[PDB]
């Protein structure tokens, strides 16, 4: 684990779920008790606890008595390829099981079943997908190790099990995920050309996409796995191009404005968003595939920049900075327009929507530390991802 996790603001009150220490119990329960202290709608404990419960066996009475709405209890018994799960999900007040499931585990694979567990609390208690189970992609960057001065990672939600995807004495830049999340792409300055990769993440493989001189970079895949954009500046100014997979066909769409851009395709497939300063100052604009037309999408602020869309197409997270301050992250409605300033950042730098929209993660500066921040999208929940040494940067949530 590079990235260790921390709560920073736990929700200020959310209902209570006491866990019972599983019988038998193989290092599960403390993964949920954990996972359901993070899903910034809740709390969880399982030490100083009123009663006993076990499977089939709980009585209302004394959970009331304590103000526990919700108790989950567990069995786990060994079986010859690993371990079997038998877990429940108690509601007090309606005196009723809101779980009642079994899940086959093989052998060491415990930490993604107690991601299952608690994805099916939460999905069970509030009807949203968990996303304790998936994937955050990152690139760590640390002059102190020349060597592996850009480390290209994915690892869980909460930092555990890391999978080094690249590293490289050179810059690597824009992890993009693929729309089922069975490869990643990523710019690449190993050789002095940069080059956009595609890296089944299965087999290992992976394929040059584009490399010419004037490549900026940052890439994003179409809903439909045909088509990808990306920005480049052949002369001057940084353009978005849209690529389609099959022959490697590039052709140009938009911003040759002055600064930096990038384009995220909307998760319908109708349009994609950038940034742009064509009016002068940066802001998130929509084109739309069908006319061709560009349309503004924000108006608060004079800052207004790295957009990206949440899975169900209402929300965008961005970077905000209102002339007086600095940069913060934000969510905006698309069917409203209401603009929710999050929390400040310290870096001019894409957020990435969690697959269920109730989580986003930012790359930011905390003291001296380099770290990813994960806050739920009503402000009211922060979990730091430190790095030991260095700062990760460009983080890219998994889909689902």
């Amino acid at each position: 684990g590079q990235l260790h996790l921390e709560i920073a603001k736990a929700p200020d009150q959310a209902p209570k779920i006491a866990i019972v220490p599983f019988n038998n119990d193989n290092g599960l329960y403390p993964i949920v008790e954990t996972d359901l202290n993070r899903s910034g709608r809740f709390t969880s404990s399982s030490k100083n606890l009123p009663a006993n419960a076990a499977i089939n066996q709980i009585q209302a009475s004394d959970w009331q008595a304590a103000g526990i709405p919700y108790v989950v209890t567990g069995q786990i018994k060994q079986t010859a390829d690993g371990f079997e799960v038998h877990y429940q999900l108690y509601d007090v007040q309606k005196q009723q099981y809101l779980l009642n499931e079994l899940l086959n585990v093989p052998a060491s694979r415990i930490r993604q079943a107690g991601h299952m567990v608690s994805d099916a609390i939460y999905q069970a208690l509030t009807g949203i997908p968990g996303d304790f189970s998936g994937r955050i992609a990152y690139v760590l960057r640390n002059p102190a190790t020349p060597a592996e001065r850009y480390t290209l990672q994915i690892a869980d939600t909460d930092g555990e099990q890391p999978k080094t995807v690249l590293s490289s004495r050179d810059p690597i830049l824009s992890p993009a995920w693929t729309p089922d999340a069975k490869k990643i792409a990523y710019v690449s300055f190993e050789t002095k050309r940069p080059a956009i990769y595609l890296q089944d993440l299965s087999t290992g493989t992976r394929e040059v996409i584009t490399s010419f001189k004037g490549l900026n970079g940052a890439p994003s895949f179409s809903p439909d796995g045909k088509s990808m954009l990306f920005t480049a500046s052949m002369n001057g100014n940084p353009e978005i191009y849209q690529m389609d997979l099959s022959t490697r066909q590039v052709k140009r769409m938009t911003n040759d404005s002055g600064i930096d851009t990038e384009a995220r395709y909307t998760p319908d497939g109708k349009a994609f968003i950038f940034t742009s300063d064509r009016g002068g100052s940066p802001q998130i604009y929509r084109y739309d595939f069908g006319n061709g037309s560009v349309k503004r999408l924000t108006f608060k602020g004079s800052f207004n920049a790295r957009g990206t869309l949440s899975a169900d197409g209402k929300k965008i997270a961005l970077v905000h900075r209102p002339s007086g301050s600095n940069y913060k992250v934000a969510i905006q409605d698309i069917n409203t327009g209401i603009v929710n300033i999050l929390t400040p950042t310290s870096l001019d730098e894409s957020p990435s929507f969690s697959p269920n929209g109730q989580m986003v993660v930012y790359a930011t500066r905390e003291g001296n530390r380099g770290l990813l921040s994960i806050m739920s999208t009503d402000g009211r929940f922060r979990m730091n991802l430190p790095s030991e040494q260095g700062e990760v940067r460009e983080p890219a949530w998994a889909p689902k």
